């Protein structure tokens, strides 16, 4: 639903990334986090394609003595994930509307199940 | 509550590594994976120390068409790659001391930008 215009954005913006090499291991993914997680929640969601693949929505630790929620994207090749750092970054320069997230690009040493 | 003994347990085999060192500042981080959700949230309760830090329990996701197992995995947080993975032996230590634990499969984790840890 809310998240749509969102994800046509990404479909066009990654072009061949988003599509999957069965090859490539799941090794690297880039992670979002903002103070407003319903943000998150359609980065999530339309961060969802073949090759680019959002896991659900959850927090980082803080000590309690303003929660930080966060989203992670997992992609196939460290080449993706710079991409969908930028995607992400030209949607918020795109539309005013979108909050300001920070990120950054994760590194796997051993690959991840994803897929097969 | 009922991760008392596991935090224990990793509360004298980290040792120093439990500290702050304040200087330093988190680029690292494992990811532990399984099956059973229950046992990750018992991990996660474990690892928090001012050193460690662990996230709460999430999922990975799986394609639609793909028959799968639901896996879910929890984030744990480090100072440096030298925690990181004295960490990932920390939690195998702990699996091969209680048969019990169901054996997670984990990765060490490498961060491009520092994240918001203080
Ligand atoms: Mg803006």
């Amino acid at each position: 639903a809310k998240a749509r215009p969102q994800h046509i954005f990404y479909r066009r913006f990654l072009g061949k990334d988003g599509r999957r090499d069965p090859k490539c291991q799941w090794k690297f993914a880039v992670i979002f986090w903002g103070n407003d997680p319903y943000g998150l929640k359609k980065l999530s969601q339309a961060f969802q394609f073949g090759g680019v693949k959002a896991g659900p929505v959850s927090c980082l630790p803080h000590p309690g003595p303003p929660i930080t929620y966060c989203v992670y994207v997992y992609c196939q090749n460290k080449d993706t994930s710079k991409k969908v750092q930028m995607a992400r970054l030209a949607w918020e320069a795109s539309h005013p509307l979108a909050g300001n997230l920070q990120s950054s690009i994760v590194k796997f040493k051993k690959p991840l199940p994803l897929t097969q």
